[PDB]
């Protein structure tokens, strides 16, 4: 099994989900996600998605293997993928600023990965919603494009059967990026499009995160996570509910963006991701089309 051939080298990420390690396999870097015992259903769902859906795409993290192994005489669930030395988009945006070309390339590549996920393809894949899009779940590739990672919460739908497959995972999305209908708990869980629009909301927040780091008129904003100014680290459910639903707050558009053609376009995009009413938001394909034009 691939797990027994890998040498773990250093831990590059850690959370309640478990750990991500840079490992060595066949003399190349690979990412090894070692799930915690509390998050076995995410391992199962990711393994299911990668093994039963043809998911290869330039902007979707590339799957190598999924294994059960023994470490310290007890079972570990491993998910092995391609390694991206440039790291997560979250970490990357803190280490550099962007120019116009690099900013558009990042957000367009994310829109292409997302649209590919959302679209059903025949002759071939079901439609897939992600449900935990965020800059920590997006990796930066050496060519300046990004790829979307972590399918542990994904939901699938296929037209031939009209079957919705929401999995069996008690994990919920990252609270900071949850759409209003998730926080007020009125989202219609029996309908696939409900989940696509939860992704669109989160993608709006990612767009905002990246745009702040594009230089115009020689100035740039510091990296900040969405809603940094109004919720603490690790915000609770009620924190996000108060800010997003009750007070209807949205991320602030800096004045300097409106003096730049690109950032004004991006600002209109993200605002149409943020309607309180999910039906009003743009779709991934519409966002991809618009971004390709700018
Ligand atoms: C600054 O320190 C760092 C340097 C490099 C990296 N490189 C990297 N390469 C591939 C994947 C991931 C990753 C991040 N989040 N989740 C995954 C993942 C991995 C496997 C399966 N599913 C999700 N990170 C990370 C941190």
């Amino acid at each position: 099994t691939v797990a027994h051939q890998i040498t773990l080298l250093e831990c590059v990420g850690k959370g309640r989900y478990g750990e991500v390690w840079r490992g060595s396999w066949q003399g190349e870097n690979v990412a090894v996600k070692i799930f915690s015992s509390r998050d076995e259903k995410s391992w199962f769902r990711e393994t299911e998605l990668y093994n039963t859906v043809m998911l290869r795409h330039e902007n979707i993290l590339g799957f190598i293997a999924s294994d059960m192994t023994s470490r310290h005489s007890s079972t570990q669930l491993w998910l092995i993928t391609h390694y991206h030395e440039m790291g997560s988009l979250y970490d990357y945006l803190q280490l550099t600023t962007l120019d116009t070309v690099s900013c558009l390339r990042i957000v367009l590549s994310i829109a292409s990965g997302l649209a590919h996920l959302h679209i059903e393809i025949f002759g071939g894949k079901p439609a897939i919603a992600h449900r935990d899009l965020k800059s920590k779940n997006i990796l930066v590739k050496k060519n300046g494009q990004c790829c979307i990672a972590d399918l542990g919460l994904a939901v699938m739908h296929s037209q031939s059967t009209n079957q919705l497959d929401v999995g069996n995972n008690p994990r919920v999305g990252t609270k900071r990026y949850m759409a209003p209908e998730v926080l007020d708990e009125t989202i219609q869980v029996d309908c696939f499009d409900s989940y696509k629009r939860v992704d669109i909301w989160a993608f709006g927040l990612v767009l905002w995160e990246v745009a702040r780091r594009m230089v115009s008129n020689g100035i740039v904003e510091d990296y900040k996570p969405p809603f940094y100014d109004v919720v603490p680290n690790d915000p609770s459910f009620e924190d996000m509910r108060k800010v997003v639903c009750v007070d209807q707050q949205r991320p602030n558009i800096p004045n300097r963006w409106f003096s730049d053609p690109t950032l004004t376009s991006l600002a209109k995009l993200m605002k149409e991701c943020w309607y309180q009413n999910p039906s009003a938001r743009l779709t991934a394909l519409r966002i991809k089309k618009t971004l390709t034009k700018i």
